[PDB]
C-alpha cells in the first residue's frame, strides 16, 4: 500500500477489537447511532493508548538520567490535526488503514472531521511546532511551554467578497491528544505593590490567577520517544474571587471570575504587528509566571533534591537548564527569573544575572518596526511593578557597561537604552532579550546579517559573540510523508526510508535526474496530487478548476511587505493581454490565493476584496475561456496547506528584499515538487543557493537596491509614467473596472501604491512579469520542468528542522542529538 | 463482611486489571506518582464501565418497545456522591472493597475523595435525586432534566462565627459521571419581537443560545435498568456572537460570549424565596426550551415515525409524554408548548390545549407567600414576547371558564387572575400551573388539605378533580444502606433483604421488639456510629465531644420557619439551669446544629452568628463539663447527611405548624434509629401516625392553634411576662452575655422575636422545653429508648420514595411500575 508502515496480523486485531472497546466504554455509542465523528473519536482513543506508554517511560527516564532540559517558550504552538501524523510517527498509519477497512470504514474520511489545533497565526506558530516535532526525534529532553487558548486563530469566511471573521471553537467536541493535570496547578499574581523591607523588596497585595497545565504528547519519529508540551489554562481562585467582602453580590462575584480567565481566552490574531494591549501583557507574563515556576521545581528535584553539593547552589542551574525565547513575547522570563532568584531565593544581584544569561537564549523573528514590542511604562508600572524595577536595575548595569566600553558617546548610549523616551516611555523588549540572553539568533543568513549591520549594530559591537544564525527549517514528517505519500513512495523505492530522518541523503537523487521512469514517476505524483485538490475543491467549496494548467499559488498571512498585491499586478496583466490577442496561445494557469488578514488591517482586508473582485471579472469572461482562473482559498491553515501545497507547480515567495526574516511556507513546496519564482529575500537565498540559480527564478531588487533606491527617493509616479501596461491596470482599478457598483471602492490601494508604497511594488513590476515569462516557457517543456522539479526536491534537505535543532542544540544549548531508539514501549508497571 | 454482595474471584481479579488499566490508559500515570485522588478517578471508571452495558440497552430498550415516557423537570438535582451509590444499585461494593484491598487501597479512604454534585439547595432538589433513583428502580422510562451549573450551591466557612461563602468549583477535577453529547446541541431563544402575519404569529429577531446537553446515569436497584439525567449546559453560537458586525472589536466579541454562558453558570442560592431577577428567567425559560425540543423529537419518532395513523397527530402525544412540573420553576413549559403546537406545527388553540393540560402536572411545595414566583410582566415582555401573549391568552379563556361557573362574581375573578394588578404587573405562576396541567398534587396529606382550603381554594372550587397529595418519600439505598451498612445488615439478619426495594417490609421487624439480641444490636449500630462520627468531627475539624452524650441534632436549611432559634432558647434554658444547679444530675448532651444561609438573607446568617456565640459560651464554661456542648456543623451537605444522620438521637423537627410543607430530613433520621421532637407540621403527621403517637415526641401548637391565636393577634410580650425563664434569656442577649465585645449585636434577633415574630417562637416554648425534659427522661432508660427506636424503624416503610413514585406513577402519569430485571448486562454489540 505504500511505506506507512507493516499491516500485521496480530496487530489490526488488537486494533479493531480497542477501536470497539473505545466506542463502547468511551463513547458509549452502538454501532447503530455511531456517526462519523463518533468513529474518529474511536480511532483517536484507540491510537493514542499506543503512545502513553512510551510517554510514562519518557518522561520517567528524563527523570533518572537528570539530563539537561530544553524549554521551549512561545506564545504560539500552530499544530494543525495530530492523527495522522502519530501514526505516522508510530509506524501505524497501514495497520490502522486496514483494521479501520475491515472494520468498513474509511479512515481519510474520519481523518477529515478532526479539527485543527490553531493555536497560532503563521510561521511563527508553525515553527515551533516543527520544532517540537524534531527536538523529539532527536532525542531531546525538550519541552513546549505555552497557553492553551480555548479560541485560537479564527475562521475566515468570504461573503460577498469580504473577509468574516468567527470565532474557532475548537474544543466543542473535545480534545482526546490533551491531559489535564489540575493537581499540578500554580498561582500567578498581578497589580499590588513593592515593599522594601531591611533584608529585601516584597511584591504585595496582589491578584491571584491560577495556572492549570494540560500536557500534550509529542512523539519522535519512530524512535519510542514522546516529549510534553504542556499549555496553561487561566483558573479563578475561589476564595478572594468571592472572598474580598462587604457587598456587591454573591452572583456577580460568581460571574465575574470570567474576567481572570479571560486571559487564556483567546490568541491575539495579529502577525508580525504589534498590539499594546494589557490583555496580550497578561497572557505574556502569565505563561512566563507559570512556565518558570515548574522549571525551578524540576530542578530543585533533579539530583539535587537528594544531594550533590547540599545547598541549593543555583551555580548548576544553566547546566540543567536552557531556556529558549521564540521572539520577545515571552521576554519577561528575564526579569521574571531574576526576581525569584534575587526576591525569593535570596541570591545576590550578580550572581543572579550571571545565571539568568546563562540560561536565556533569544531568537529574533522580524525587522519592521511595527512588529517591535515596546510595552508603555505606565502599563507594565500598575500590571508587574517589581518587574519595571528591576529592568530599571538591569538597563542602569547594562548602560554602565557601555558607557564603560565607548567613553564619550552619549548617543550610543540612548540608542542602546531598554527604556525609550518621548511622547510616553516604553520598554524596549528586544533590548532586554539581548541584554538578559547569551545568544541572539536571526532565522535566515541575510536577516541574520541585518540584525548585526543594522537593528541590532551597537549590541554586535558590544558584544559580537551573542549573536548567531540558525536558518529555519520544516519537518519532512508532516511536510512530506504525512501531505505526499505519493512522493515519499517513489524516493523511498530508489533511495531507502533512512531519508525521513535524514533529509540530506535526498542528494542521492540527483543521479536520477536523467533516469526516464522516475521523471515519468514525479511527474505522474504531481499529477495525482493536482487531480485530488481539484476534486477538493469542487467537493467542500464548488465551481471548477482545470488540473491541466499551472498551478501558480501564494499562501500565507496578507500582508502589504508579503506583496499578494504584486501578485495581483500580474494576474491582471495576464488577463488584459489575452483580452488583447483572445486567439493567440498562451499557457492556462489557475493561481490560487490565500491567507489571513488581520481583523484590524484595513489595507489587508482591501488586498482580499480586490482578489475576489479580479476573480469575477476574469473567471465569467467567456473570452478567457480555461486559459486563466483566479480562485481565493478560503481559511488558509495547516490542514489546508497540506492539501494545496502538494498540488502546487509555482511558489510565490515575493516579499520585498530584506522584509521576510526567512519564510518556511517557502521550503514546504521545495520539497514537494513546485518551482520557486521569487526574490532574493530571507531563506530563499540559501534555496537558490543549494539548488543553484539555474533552478531557480529569481527576479526584482536586492537588498542593496532597495537601499540605493531609498537614498534616491522611491517615487511611482516614474513606474507609473514609463509603463502602459501599468499604468492601464492603475487606471481599470481607478475607474471601477473591477468594481462596477462601487467605482471609487478600491481609491485607497491605487492611492497607497502611488503615494505611500513602504514596499515599492512597481519598482519590481516589470522583472517580475518578464520572469513570469520564462517559467511559462519552461512549463511549456514538461520533461524539462520535471527535470529542474527533481533538481530542488533533491537540495531541499538542508531545509529540515532536524539540521535546525542540531544546530541549536549544539550552538547555543549546549546538548548532543541522539537517533537512539528508546528501549520500545513495552508494558511495565512498577 | 456484610451483603454488599458477593466478592466472587473471576469479579475481583477483572476488577483490578481494569482499575490499571485506567489508572495507566485513562489518568496516564503510574503507580509511583499516583495520588489517592488518582486512584479514585481509576476506580470510578471501572466502576462506571460496568453500567454502560446497562445504559446503553436500558436506552435501546425504550426506543423498541416505545413506552410512556416520564419528563422530570426540575431546576434543581441535589445529587451528592455518586461512587458508592452505583456500586450498591450494581450490587459491586463487597468486591471493590475486596480489589482495592488487595491492592492495597482504602476503599472509604478513597470515597471521600469524590466532590458532591451540589445541584440543589435543599428539600426541592433532593427530593428529585430521590425521585430518579426509585423511578429507575420501579423501571420507569424516566428522563431527569436539568441545568448543568458549574457552580453549585456555595461552600459554607465559619469565620470568626460568621458565613463566608465560595465558590463550589465542583467541576474544578472533572465529572467521571457525565458523558458530554455536543451532537444534540439545541438552539434556544431570547427577546426579539412578535410578527403577526397572514397565517400566525412569528417569534422575530431573537438572540440565540445553544444548549449542550450532559448525560448522567442513573441505575436503578439491581434490576440493570440504567436510565438517564439531562443536563442542559448554554454554549454561545460562533455566528452572530461575532457576525453581527460594524465595529467593537473582534477580541472583545470573543470575551464577551461569557454571557450568554453566564445562563448556566450558578445556581440561585435560594431556599424558599423567591428572587425576580433576570438570570434567573433565562435559566428557567433556558431548560424548558431545549428540554421540550427533545421531547418533540423523540415523540416524533416513536412508532408515529415509522407509521401509525400518518399524519403527525398531537392527539397521541398525551399517551407516550408526561411532563412533571417540580414547583413552579419550570412552568413555561405550558406556554411554550402552546407555542411549539400552535406557532409552529400549526395545531388550533383548543385542541393544543387540550393536548398540554393532559400531559402537565404541577407540585406545590410551599405556601409562604415570600417563595411563590410572581414574575414582572415588563420582565416577561422584554424577553419573551410571544409567552406572554399565550399567558394573556390562556388567562383570557381561563377567566371565561369561571365568570361562567361562577356568575357574578367578580372578586373572585380578580383572585383567580394569572395577571396580579397593583404597583407593577405580575404573573402568577402558580396559577398558570393549575389552570394548564390535569393535575396539582402537594407533598403531605396536612400541605395537600391547606391547598384546598387556603391557597388555591378558588381553583380547588372550579375543578376539585386536579387536586391531590402525594406525601413525599426519601430512597433506602442511599440513606439506609448507603449510609448505614451496620444497622441494614442487622435488619438483614432477621428479615432478609427484600425490604430494601419493598420497605413496608420492615414491619416484620415489630415482633423483635422484645428480643434481646436485637435490642442489643440496634442499641450497637447506633453507638458505633457515634463513635466513628465522634471521630470524623476530630478529624476534619478539630476540639472533640463525648459519644456517651445524647446527639441532639437539627440540620436542614437556615430559615425564621424552622425555628433554629427556638433550639437556641432551649439550649440556653439547658444553660442556665446548669449554672443554678452546678451539682444536680442532667443527661449529657452534644447538640448540633448546622445548614446553610441565603447570602443575602440577613436574619438567617444573624441566627448562625448566634449559634456560635452560645457555644464560645457553653463551650468554654468549667462548671458544665462535658455535660453540654453547642455545635454548629459546617458546609451541612447531602455527604454530610450522610454522616450526622446515622448518629443522632434526637431529630429536631420544630417548624411552626402550617409552614413546613413536609420536610424530608425527618424521614432519614425515623430510618436510621432516632427519635423525633417535633410539631404537627408537614410530614410530621403521618410518621407520628404510622408510629403510634406514644412513641413521638409531639408538642406545641397544631395548626388551628396558629390560626386562633392570629385571630386574636399574636404578642410576644405576653410570655416574656409570663416566663422568667425565657425573660432571663432574652435579657442575657439583649445586655451582651452572649457577645461580650459587642453588646448590642443581637439586638435584631431581640427585636424580631419581640415585635415581628411572624413564626410565634415564644408561643411554643414552654410546650418545647417540657417535652424535652420527657426525652431526656426516656434517653435515661436505654432499653426502653432503643425499644421505641425499633418502633419508630419498624414503621418508616411507608416513606420510601418507591411508595411515592408508585402513586404519581398510577395516579397522575398513568404508568405502572416494574420490579422486572431488565435482561442482564450481557456484552452485545450490533
Ligand atoms: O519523587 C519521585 N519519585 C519517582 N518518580 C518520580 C518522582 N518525581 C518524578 N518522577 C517521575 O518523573 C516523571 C517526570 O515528572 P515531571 O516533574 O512532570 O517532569 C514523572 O511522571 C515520574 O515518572
Ligand atoms: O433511528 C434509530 N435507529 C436505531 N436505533 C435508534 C434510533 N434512534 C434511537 N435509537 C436507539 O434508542 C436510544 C435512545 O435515544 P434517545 O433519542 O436519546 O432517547 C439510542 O441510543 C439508540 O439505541
Ligand atoms: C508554513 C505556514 C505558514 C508560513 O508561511 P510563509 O509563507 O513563511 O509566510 C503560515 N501559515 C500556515 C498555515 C503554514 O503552514
Ligand atoms: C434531606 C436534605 C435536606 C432536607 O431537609 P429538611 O429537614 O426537610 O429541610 C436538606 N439538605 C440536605 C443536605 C438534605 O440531605
Ligand atoms: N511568521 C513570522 O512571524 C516570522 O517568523 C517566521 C519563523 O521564524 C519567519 O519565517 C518569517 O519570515 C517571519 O515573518
Ligand atoms: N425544601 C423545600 O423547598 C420544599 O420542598 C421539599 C420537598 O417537597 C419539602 O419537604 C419542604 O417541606 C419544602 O419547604
Amino acid at each position: 500500500i505504500s511505506v506507512r508502515g507493516l499491516a500485521g496480523v496480530e496487530n489490526v486485531t488488537e486494533l479493531k477489537k480497542n477501536f470497539n472497546r473505545h466506542l463502547h466504554f468511551t463513547l458509549v455509542k452502538d454501532r447503530n447511532v455511531a456517526t462519523p465523528r463518533d468513529y474518529y473519536f474511536a480511532l483517536a482513543h484507540t491510537v493514542r493508548d499506543h503512545l502513553v506508554g512510551r510517554w510514562i517511560r519518557t518522561q520517567q527516564h528524563y527523570y533518572e538520567k537528570d539530563p539537561k532540559r530544553i524549554y521551549y517558550l512561545s506564545l504560539e504552538f500552530y499544530m494543525g490535526r495530530t492523527l495522522q501524523n502519530t501514526m505516522v510517527n508510530l509506524a501505524l498509519e497501514n495497520a490502522c488503514d486496514e483494521a479501520t477497512y475491515q472494520l468498513g470504514l474509511d479512515m481519510e474520511e474520519l481523518e477529515e472531521i478532526e479539527e485543527d489545533a490553531g493555536l497560532g497565526n503563521g510561521g511563527l506558530g508553525r515553527l515551533a511546532a516543527c520544532f517540537l516535532d524534531s527536538m523529539a526525534t532527536l532525542g531531546l529532553a525538550a519541552y513546549g511551554y505555552g497557553i492553551r487558548y480555548e479560541f485560537g486563530i479564527f475562521n475566515q469566511k468570504i461573503c460577498g467578497g469580504w473577509q468574516m471573521e468567527e470565532a474557532d471553537d475548537w474544543l466543542r467536541y473535545g480534545n482526546p491528544w490533551e491531559k489535564a493535570r489540575p493537581e499540578f496547578t500554580l498561582p500567578v499574581h498581578f497589580y499590588g505593590r513593592v515593599e522594601h523591607t531591611s533584608q529585601g523588596a516584597k511584591w504585595v497585595d496582589t491578584q491571584v490567577v491560577l495556572a492549570m497545565p494540560y500536557d500534550t504528547p509529542v512523539p519522535g519519529y519512530r524512535n519510542n520517544v514522546v516529549n510534553t508540551m504542556r499549555l496553561w489554562s487561566a483558573k479563578a481562585p475561589n476564595d478572594f474571587n468571592l472572598k474580598d467582602f462587604n457587598v456587591g453580590g454573591y452572583i456577580q462575584a460568581v460571574l465575574d471570575r470570567n474576567l481572570a480567565e479571560n486571559i487564556s481566552r483567546v490568541l491575539y490574531p495579529n502577525d508580525n504587528f504589534f498590539e499594546g494591549k494589557e490583555l496580550r501583557l497578561k497572557q505574556e507574563y502569565f505563561v512566563v509566571a507559570a512556565t518558570l515556576q515548574d522549571i525551578i521545581r524540576r530542578f530543585k528535584s533533579s539530583k539535587f533534591g537528594c544531594r550533590d553539593p547540599v545547598r541549593t547552589n543555583f551555580d548548576a542551574f544553566p547546566d540543567k537548564v536552557a531556556i529558549q525565547l521564540n521572539d520577545t513575547h515571552p521576554s519577561l522570563a528575564i526579569p521574571e527569573l531574576m526576581r525569584v532568584l534575587v526576591d525569593l531565593e535570596r541570591l545576590d544581584w550578580d550572581k543572579a544575572w550571571e545565571v539568568t544569561v546563562k540560561t536565556c537564549a533569544y531568537t529574533n523573528h522580524t525587522v519592521i518596526p511595527e512588529a517591535l514590542e515596546r510595552w508603555p511604562v505606565h502599563l507594565l508600572e500598575t500590571l508587574l511593578p517589581r518587574h519595571l524595577q528591576i529592568i530599571y536595575e538591569i538597563n542602569q548595569r547594562f548602560l554602565n557597561r557601555v558607557a564603560a566600553a565607548f567613553p564619550g558617546d552619549v548617543d550610543r548610549l540612548r540608542r542602546m537604552s531598554l527604556v525609550e523616551e518621548g511622547a510616553v516611555k516604553r520598554i524596549n523588549m528586544a533590548h532586554l532579550c539581548i541584554a538578559g540572553s547569551h545568544a541572539v539568533n536571526g532565522v535566515a543568513r541575510i536577516h541574520s546579517e541585518i540584525l548585526k549591520k543594522t537593528i541590532f549594530k551597537d549590541f554586535y559591537e558590544l558584544e559580537p559573540h551573542k549573536f548567531q544564525n540558525k536558518t529555519n527549517g520544516i519537518t519532512p514528517r508532516r511536510w512530506l510523508v504525512l501531505c505526499n505519500p505519493g512522493l515519499a513512495e517513489i524516493i523511498a523505492e530508489r533511495i531507502g526510508e533512512e531519508y525521513i530522518s535524514d533529509l540530506d541523503q535526498l542528494r542521492k537523487l540527483l543521479s536520477y535526474v536523467d533516469d526516464e521512469a522516475f521523471i515519468r514517476d514525479v511527474a505522474k505524483v504531481k499529477q495525482e496530487n493536482k487531480l485530488k485538490f481539484a476534486a477538493y475543491l469542487e467537493r467542500e467549496y464548488k465551481v471548477h478548476i482545470n488540473p491541466n494548467s499551472l498551478f501558480d499559488v501564494q499562501v500565507k498571512r496578507i500582508h502589504e511587505y508579503k506583496r499578494q498585491l504584486l501578485n495581483c499586478l500580474h494576474v491582471i496583466t495576464l488577463y488584459n493581454r489575452i483580452k488583447k490577442e483572445p486567439n493567440k496561445f498562451v499557457v492556462p494557469r489557475t493561481v490560487m490565493i490565500g491567507g489571513k488578514a488581520a481583523p484590524g488591517y484595513h489595507m489587508a482586508k482591501m488586498i482580499i476584496k480586490l482578489i475576489t473582485a479580479i476573480g469575477d471579472v476574469v473567471n465569467h469572461d467567456p473570452v478567457v475561456g480555461d486559459r486563466l482562473r483566479v480562485i481565493f482559498l478560503e481559511n488558509y491553515r495547516v490542514s489546508l496547506a497540506e492539501k494545496v501545497i502538494p498540488a502546487a507547480d509555482l511558489s510565490e515567495q515575493i516579499s520585498t528584499a530584506g522584509t521576510e526574516a526567512s519564510g518556511t511556507g517557502n521550503m514546504k513546496f521545495m520539497l514537494n515538487g513546485a518551482l520557486t519564482i521569487g526574490t532574493m529575500d530571507g531563506a530563499n537565498v540559501e534555496m537558490a543557493e543549494e539548488a543553484g540559480e539555474e533552478n531557480f527564478f529569481i527576479f526584482g531588487m536586492r537588498v542593496e537596491d532597495v537601499d540605493r533606491l531609498d537614498q534616491r527617493g522611491y517615487n511611482a509616479q516614474e513606474y507609473y509614467d514609463r509603463i502602459p501596461e501599468l499604468r492601464q491596470i492603475i487606471e481599470q482599478l481607478s475607474s471601477g473596472f473591477f468594481s462596477p457598483k462601487q467605482p471609487d471602492l478600491f481609491k485607497d490601494i491605487v492611492n497607497m501604491l502611488m503615494h505611500h508604497d513602504r514596499f515599492k511594488v512597481f519598482a519590481d513590476y516589470e522583472e517580475y512579469v518578464k520572469c513570469q515569462e520564462r517559467v511559462s516557457a519552461l512549463y511549456k517543456n514538461p520533461r524539462e520542468w520535471t527535470r529542474m522539479v527533481i533538481r530542488n526536491i533533491a537540495t531541499s534537505g538542508k531545509f529540515s528542522s532536524d539540521r535546525t535543532i542540531a544546530q541549536y542544540a549544539r550552538e547555543i544549548w549546549g546538548v548532543e542529538p541522539s537517533r537512539q531508539r528508546l528501549p520500545a514501549p513495552d508494558e511495565k508497571i512498577p
